[PDB]
């Protein structure tokens, strides 16, 4: 699809057979969900936003399907204000933008 | 233009003969400069993101170009990090998300 700026771009994603909300965030290098449980075994990392930095789990080669599309990589679960899908899995689904 | 996100999308923009470089940010409701001493009348704002809240002061009417696309809206400055073109002026420079 082509998606407009007059509202928050958020999609349904589906992720471990669950689905959520997330905002299509071109100005996130990373995708960090909200916690959550992933299965397999994650990293605890660290990672920096406009309030500070915030602890993190990563997880790798996570299956998502963003509105239709199908990504496999890195997520961040940890204290993010919203459900952010970034760069890493933007760029799998074939995302840009356009003016 | 179409603006691949295998990188960061930073563009030059230019506010009053400063000129900045600053990302084209899907997830940013505003936009959110690096503190600068701008004229006129502001008011005090906090806003959220990852790692908690900063304070910023609120402009309003104030034109910024954009790749040499013009726009004139509201911006926040304060003590970012980046330099963060929100989605209020990313709309007025015909910027969509595509996929
Ligand atoms: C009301 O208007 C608002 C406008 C913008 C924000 S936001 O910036 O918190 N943020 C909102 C989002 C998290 C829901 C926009 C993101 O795109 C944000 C932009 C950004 C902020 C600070 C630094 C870089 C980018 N992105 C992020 O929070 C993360 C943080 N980040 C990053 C990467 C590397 C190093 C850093 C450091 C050193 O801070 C940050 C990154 O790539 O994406 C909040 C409110």
């Amino acid at each position: 699809p082509q998606i407009t700026l007059w509202k928050r771009p958020l999609v349904t994603i589906r992720i471990g057979g669950q689905l959520k909300e997330a905002l299509l965030d071109t100005g996130a290098d990373d995708t960090v969900l909200e916690e959550m449980n992933l299965p397999g075994k994650w990293k605890p990392k660290m990672i920096g936003g406009i309030g500070g930095f915030i602890k993190v789990r990563q997880y790798d080669q996570i299956p998502i399907e963003i509105c239709g599309h199908k990504a496999i990589g890195t997520v961040l679960v940890g204290p993010t204000p919203v459900n952010i899908i970034g760069r890493n899995l933007l760029t799998q689904i074939g995302c840009t933008l356009n003016f």
